[PDB]
C-alpha cells in the first residue's frame, strides 16, 4: 500500500509576508492519517482553521488567498502549497500568525528544505489521488488551461509577455512531474513582479515586504537584481510552480496532464473548480499494490 505522508518533526520559518509587511511565523506540524491539509491561524482566538478546498480560494488578484465566511484570511498558500504537493504530503498542519505565509526568498525551495529538515514519515492508510478521467478546459479571453487524463502528471505551461526581458527567455517549459524533477527544474524559480505594478501597489498599503531578496524585479527593460536569474527561463519555472501550488488547493496530488497558456492564480483555480464540479471528469483513487503507481509519483 502506498502510504500517506506527514511531517516527522514541529518546524518553523519566520519571515515577512509579502504584501501586509508584517512578520509572520510558519509552524508546519505532523498531523495524522485522514486529517487533509490544514491551514491554521493561531493569532486569533479561538483559532480559525481552513482545510484545503478549492471553493475556499475567493480572491485571486494578487496571489492564492483563501478566505472563509467572517473575511477570515490566508494568501500567499502557492509557494508552501507547490513544496507540499511535490514532496506528496497529506497531513499536515500548517499554522500562521499572521493573515498570510511568509514569502522567505520568492520561491517554494525554502519551503522543501523546511519539509525536509522536519523528515517525511508514512502513515497506516493508503494516500488518495485525485485522477482525471475526461478532458476539461477553462478559458479567459486569450488565456486557457486545461486537464486531460494521463497516467503520472505533467506540466506543459505557455507564456506570452510583451517585455524585452522576460521575451528574451524561453516562454514554454514542459516537464513530467516527480519530487526529483520539482526539487532540481521548478523549486527555486522565484515570482516575479514589474517596478510599475509594485509602486502602484506600495502606495495603497500592498506589497509593503516585497524586495530584492523575495523577487525577481523588472524594470520596463530588465532585471534589476544584481545577481541576475537562477534560470535563463525562470519566468515560466515560476509559472508553472504557481500552477503545482494551485492546483494542490484540493489537498491530494492528480493524476492527469496539465496544459496552460497564459494561466494565473484565477485561472488555475477555474480550472481546478470546474474538474472538481463535473462528477465524471475525476475520480479517487488508493494503490494498494505499490507496483500499479505511475513513475510520477516515486519516492524522492
Ligand atoms: C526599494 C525597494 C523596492 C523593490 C521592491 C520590489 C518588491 C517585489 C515584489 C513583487 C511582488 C509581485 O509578486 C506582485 C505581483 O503582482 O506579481 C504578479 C503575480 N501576482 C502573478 O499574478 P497571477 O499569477 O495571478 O497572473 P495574472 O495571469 O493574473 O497576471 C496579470 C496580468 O499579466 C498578464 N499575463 C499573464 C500571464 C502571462 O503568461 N502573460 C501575461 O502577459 C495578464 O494578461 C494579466 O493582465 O504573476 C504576475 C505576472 O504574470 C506578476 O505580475
Ligand atoms: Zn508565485
Amino acid at each position: 500500500m502506498i502510504k500517506q505522508r506527514t511531517l516527522k518533526r514541529i518546524v518553523q520559518a519566520t519571515g515577512v509576508g509579502l504584501h501586509t509587511g508584517k512578520k509572520v511565523t510558519l509552524t508546519l506540524r505532523p498531523a495524522p492519517a485522514n486529517t487533509g491539509v490544514i491551514y491554521r491561524r493561531t493569532d486569533l482566538n479561538p483559532p480559525v482553521d481552513f482545510p484545503a478546498d478549492a471553493k475556499s480560494v475567493r480572491d485571486t488578484m494578487l496571489c492564492t488567498c483563501l478566505v472563509n465566511e467572517h473575511d477570515v484570511r490566508i494568501s500567499t498558500v502557492e509557494h508552501l502549497n507547490a513544496a507540499l504537493a511535490g514532496l506528496g504530503i497529506d497531513n499536515i498542519v500548517i499554522e500562521v500568525n499572521a493573515p498570510e505565509i511568509p514569502i522567505m526568498d520568492g520561491s517554494a525551495a525554502p519551503f522543501v528544505y523546511l519539509l525536509l529538515d522536519a523528515g517525511i514519515d508514512e502513515l497506516n492508510s493508503a494516500k488518495k489521488f485525485v485522477r482525471i478521467k475526461e478532458t476539461v478546459r477553462v478559458e479567459d479571453g486569450d488565456k486557457w488551461a486545461e486537464f486531460k487524463p494521463y497516467n503520472g502528471f505533467s506540466l506543459d505551461f505557455t507564456i506570452d509577455f510583451n517585455h524585452p526581458a522576460i521575451d528574451s527567455s524561453n516562454q514554454r517549459y514542459a516537464m513530467n512531474f516527480s519530487a526529483d524533477a520539482f526539487m532540481r527544474q521548478i523549486s527555486r524559480a522565484r515570482t516575479f513582479g514589474f517596478m510599475r505594478d509594485i509602486e502602484y501597489l506600495q502606495s495603497r498599503g500592498l506589497c509593503l515586504g516585497g524586495s530584492f531578496d523575495c523577487a525577481i524585479v523588472v524594470d520596463d527593460y530588465r532585471v534589476l537584481n544584481e545577481d541576475g536569474l537562477r534560470f535563463e527561463d525562470e519566468f515560466v519555472r515560476h509559472k508553472m510552480l504557481d500552477a503545482i501550488g494551485d492546483l494542490f488547493m484540493c489537498g491530494h496530488n492528480i493524476i492527469g496532464a496539465f496544459t496552460a497558456y497564459k494561466s494565473g492564480h484565477a485561472l488555475n483555480n477555474k480550472l481546478l473548480q470546474a474538474v472538481l464540479a463535473k462528477q465524471e471528469a475525476w475520480e479517487y483513487v488508493t494503490f494498494q499494490d505499490d507496483a500499479e503507481l505511475p513513475l510520477a509519483f516515486k519516492a524522492p
